[PDB]
């Protein structure tokens, strides 16, 4: 059993038969290499999807090779499935015929379940370092030359900079002097408990800030650690703008948005308020860490250019 000892992993068995339309088996130490996963928590089925179509074949999803509408991605009850709905995936044998012109390697690859490696054009075993970006995305910003292992970084002078006087802090604990702090985590001394992959409860009241305290390990690639992250501004930071005082403000640890997903989330939250930026304070040390700012919370209907925030992140991540 691929599952044993797994209590919230719907997502990775709902996927069992979208990933079999392109031969794919994940073993247990294969679906160890995502992180969720390993720690069974809840995650998008569609998220993992993209990983993992990047990982075996060296595309994301909007390359459209796994846009036949074969099998449902479904969510009942917080829950997925694959009962019937309009959201349906598989392997499209029509994009994989258009793409083996480029890729002569990739219709076997798909018929088998073996990784695409995008350097050689020749079938791998599953291994998650061979494909670190999809070939076919435009990276909206420049990624990191480097990464090392820092400690954590303490963002609590930041915060009490902000203009407010109510703050949520969620994930792990922060001190804002000057401002009231409630906090909400999975340990026991919060002021609100809850497990955090299932987002933010609904029962939280409204604030004038959000901090959402919430890291993401590297891995693999600045791509990887991004992709990973995703998740957790659609569950926390995206659902904290319903939890905002008009005009409020709701800041969150982020990593750019290298994958389709982030740069989706991140967009949806930035039209919600009047004003955002990116910032990496001198405290913030990991090289591919930095704050999303969303200041002036409303509901106003606005356009967001994400060039604004892209060329803040080209400049952060380059040194520019």
């Amino acid at each position: 059993d691929v599952f044993q000892n797994k209590a919230n992993v719907c997502w990775a068995k709902a996927l069992v038969p979208v990933l079999k339309t392109a031969g794919i088996d994940m073993t247990t130490e294969q679906w160890n290499t995502v992180d969720y996963f390993e720690t069974d928590k809840a995650h998008s089925a569609e998220i993992v999807l993209n990983q993992l179509c990047v990982r075996f074949f060296g595309l994301d999803l909007d390359s459209g090779l796994f846009s036949a509408p074969t099998v449902p991605l479904s969510i009942r009850n917080n829950h997925w499935d694959n009962s019937p709905s309009p959201n349906m995936y598989g392997l499209n044998k029509e994009v994989v015929r258009q793409l083996s012109r480029r890729y002569p390697q990739l219709p076997r690859a798909v018929a088998t379940g073996r990784v695409y490696d995008m350097n050689t054009g020749t079938l791998r075993n599953y291994d998650p370092r061979i494909n670190l970006v999809p070939v076919n995305r435009r990276l909206p910003h420049a990624l990191v030359l480097h990464h090392n292992e820092h400690p954590q970084s303490d963002f609590s002078s930041f915060v009490s900079k902000l203009k407010g006087r109510t703050v949520l802090v969620v994930g792990e604990k922060l001190s804002v002097p000057g401002k009231m702090v409630d906090w909400l985590s999975d340990r026991p001394e919060a002021t609100f408990r809850a497990r955090l992959d299932l987002g933010i409860p609904g029962d939280v009241p409204k604030y004038d800030i959000i901090f959402v305290n919430v890291r993401t390990p590297y891995k693999y690639h600045h791509y990887q650690q991004c992709e990973d992250h995703a998740i957790k501004l659609s569950m926390l930071t995206k659902k904290a703008c319903l939890h905002l005082n008009p005009g409020g403000t709701c800041v969150s640890i982020g990593y750019g948005y290298a994958d389709r997903a982030s740069e989706s989330i991140i967009g949806a939250i930035a039209r919600q308020f009047k004003f955002s930026r990116v910032c990496k304070p001198k405290s913030s040390l990991e090289e591919t860490e930095v704050l999303f700012v969303f200041i002036g919370y409303d509901r106003k209907a606005r356009t967001h250019n994400p060039y604004k925030l892209s060329s803040t992140l080209t400049n952060i991540y380059t040194g520019s």
